[PDB]
């Protein structure tokens, strides 16, 4: 998978960074076999005050993560993989389970390439 | 939804920023009713010339806003979404309509948690 | 076309994003016929040290093509078309294939409007 990671500039120190990107990686490998083979964590920073939340300026702590998924998996379980990204990124960003959006998208595996694929 | 909307390093002053957050909110609002929960725009900028278009360097009044929906609605619906977004982030941004390119991205609504979701 | 490129900042040149612009530019040209209209290509820069893989920080060579296409073309041809990508970025941003990896999404044409389009 690759997981772009939306969050505003200075608000993950590195030991978060880490923390994070080792949040939604590991919750990927927790609900997949071993045809899973590396997940990417991209972050994507911007200054706070870049998003807005119904036409309001938001200060800074809201992290919009999406996952650019294959095709084929469960409702039920992409709902279990968007549950514990949004538990856990919350207690390795410090902040409260409100600010985490999470989306999926979802392509046919053919026209993923990691690192040199298919 | 999310709307991610890319545009140049300081093109949007923070009232233009508002602006056309508003314009792009008030453009979902419109041709949607109380099932709409809560718009994102979350703004992200780059250093003018960081858009090519035919392989041409751009001067940095570009915004391409890729819309992250869910499933379901009519390809009319959609369209007029679309052209609203043309015709008032113009304004907002004080640009020539010929400059705003609109995707849209759409996902089961299952997979798309926002402020705590499903 | 959008090809959203996700690269570290100052790893390209203005001339290397010239060049990475027109192997991206030209793949897709190089793949299609007079229906294309116009490719964009849109660098998205971050610090070093913002990727990720298998919770492992990086050091800043990695390239992410995220390609959003319309419907349509068979998966041979996209094939093709994240082959090439994958082969003259490699040329153009001087980085081994491994550190590149290209997705590419797909969109109802209609939902998708160029430079004011449709």
């Amino acid at each position: 998978p690759v997981y772009m990671v939306y969050v505003s500039q200075d608000r993950l120190t590195p030991s978060a960074k880490h923390a994070v990107a080792k949040a939604i990686t590991d919750a990927h490998r927790g609900l997949t076999g071993t045809q899973h083979f590396l997940a990417q964590v991209n972050f994507q920073e911007q200054p706070a005050g870049n998003v807005f939340l119904g036409g309001v300026q938001q200060g800074g702590d809201t992290i919009f993560v999406h996952g650019l998924h294959r095709e084929g998996r469960s409702a039920d379980l992409k709902g279990q993989l968007a549950q514990r990204i949004v538990d856990d990124v919350s207690v390795a960003a410090e902040i409260d389970r409100k600010h985490i959006w999470v989306y999926f998208g979802e392509m046919p595996a053919q026209q993923m390439v990691e690192y040199g694929r298919f």
